[PDB]
């Protein structure tokens, strides 16, 4: 029981059901974190361009494949530790619980969770943002205490498909993703973030994620395939509609244009290893710009870079690369104490990267202090987009000032971050890095921002049939503005 309920939590940050991680992560994600780019002209309602469906923007909150069957999956794992008088399964659960359950509040802003039912039922009060934050890490404090009081305990192998029962590691992770949430909150409330940050990274509380072999991935999805590899080859050109060759770009995602033009200008190493290579006359990488009057793919579409992913790849958490970056900006631009030096932690952030994915050149990487992003250029000519995305160049100026500091660590922090789609846009909202392409093919009838994008999802249609008091006390009281893509979640509060 305890080994078929942890795999089944894991299924609920990023899910195996294709469909499921289509919305969440390929539609939702990866488009609204400047990676992904609809590619379907099909889709005239999306995400991305402002204008979905319910069905789209509602999955987090309403998908039985995501709290239903996370809270149902806890209720099991808090059976055993109360079966045994062993609290060290469901401390690794409530790690898990949190890394699902904050992609959800991030996506929203005020959810249910505090008084989310046993089976994961949602018709219920909600909890502010702020509360929802500060339960995330009183959850995560306990679960680490009582991972370091039985550092020396070990669950049966099949029991954890992250980490085989090596609770040291489960204790990185949970420090990693608490100085993830304390990043996030640094400009709602500072105090709180410099408290818990630094208390993640002291190494009294066991460390943070050094290192690639403790990088938090899944990859036994119990269906054989990694489900954004299908959503994003889904409607992918058939070889014989292509010339008799067949056609490696995908279906209805392709990389977006931004990640490819600051990696272009960066002459980056990692894009064999991000991308596949554009069919465009001359161009190796070419990303699809976000946010436009998609094109066909049989005629332009399937032109353009692709994800390159394989259908046995690893679902990611977390990994070392991000850790390195959130404590070079804890230290830089919030004077956190993190441990060592912003310049030590962009670097070691951008080597990380490098050695992840196997791309060589990294030295020369680090010390380039001349290429700069280009522009966009639309080899088909309908969507370029005229202006370089940003001047910021890769090597560490100690110098530069904070603004520029945050800029050139979140730029390198999003190219590590590749597939993390949903991270980004947190990031993104929080901090308005990198300088994205703004949206051209704007669909909210004058409600969202071009250049500032979408800022939540609306709330689910049926939360107003099935609870309705409690989601109206929840915009009244707690989202502090109107119940749409506009409206800021509490924790995106820079100035
Ligand atoms: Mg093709």
């Amino acid at each position: 029981a305890l080994g078929s309920a942890m795999n089944n939590l894991a299924g609920c940050v990023v899910s195996p059901d294709v469909n499921t991680a289509q919305f969440t992560d390929c539609l939702l994600g990866g488009p609204l974190g400047g990676y992904f780019a609809d590619s379907n002209a099909g889709f005239t309602e999306t995400i991305s361009n402002f204008n979905p469906k319910d069905d789209w923007s509602r999955v987090f909150l309403k998908s039985d494949k995501i709290i239903p069957t996370l809270y149902s999956n806890l209720t099991q794992v808090k059976l055993v530790s109360q079966n045994t008088n062993d609290p060290v399964p469901y401390a690794i659960a409530q790690v898990i619980k949190v890394a699902a359950m904050h992609r959800v509040t991030d996506a929203f802003g005020p959810i249910p969770y505090s008084q989310i039912g046993a089976n994961g039922e949602i018709a219920t009060p909600y909890d502010s943002q702020e509360v929802t934050y500060n339960t995330f890490f009183d959850e995560l404090n306990a679960a680490i205490a009582t991972l370091n009081e039985n550092s020396n305990e070990q669950l049966v192998p099949t029991a954890d498909y992250i980490y085989k029962g090596d609770v040291k590691k489960w204790i990185r992770f949970a420090n990693s993703l608490k100085l993830r949430l304390a990043i996030r909150i640094a400009y709602a409330n500072p105090v709180k973030a410099q408290q818990m940050a630094e208390e993640a990274v002291n190494p009294a509380n066991g460390g943070v994620i050094e290192s690639n072999a403790d990088n938090a991935t899944w990859n036994y999805f119990e269906t054989s395939q990694n489900p954004i590899y299908v959503a994003t080859r889904y409607n992918q050109v058939q070889t014989s509609d292509h010339g008799g060759v067949p056609c490696l770009t995908g279906g209805d995602t392709h990389a977006a244009a931004d990640i490819i033009c600051y990696m272009n200008g960066y002459k980056d190493n990692r894009r064999e290893k991000f991308f596949t290579k554009s069919e465009w006359a001359g161009q190796d990488y070419v990303g699809m710009r976000r946010g436009i009057v998609i094109p066909e793919l049989k005629t332009t579409g399937h032109k353009y870079s692709g994800v390159n992913i394989a259908p046995t790849s690893p679902l990611y958490w977390m990994n070392a690369a991000e850790v390195a970056f959130l404590r070079a900006e804890g230290q830089a631009v919030f004077n956190f104490s993190m441990g060592g030096t912003a310049e030590s932690f962009y670097n070691q952030g951008i080597r990380l990267s490098f050695e992840q994915w196997g791309a060589d050149g990294v030295e020369d990487y680090l010390k380039d202090d001349v290429n700069k992003p280009t522009a966009y250029t639309d080899p088909a000519g309908t969507n370029t987009y005229q202006n370089a995305l940003s001047n910021i160049t890769i090597k560490w100026n100690d110098s530069a000032d904070k603004e520029e500091k945050q800029e050139r660590i979140i730029v390198q922090k999003w190219i590590a971050n590749w597939q993390l789609g949903n991270e980004a846009w947190a990031d993104f909202r929080r901090t308005g890095y990198p300088k994205l392409i703004p949206v051209k093919e704007n669909k909210s009838g004058g409600v969202v921002d071009s250049e500032k994008g979408a800022r939540r999802m609306p709330y689910p249609l049926d939360e107003f049939v099935s609870n309705k008091a409690n989601v109206e006390y929840a915009i009244a009281n707690y989202l502090h503005g109107a119940d749409n893509m506009a409206t800021d979640v509490w924790w995106a509060s820079k100035k």
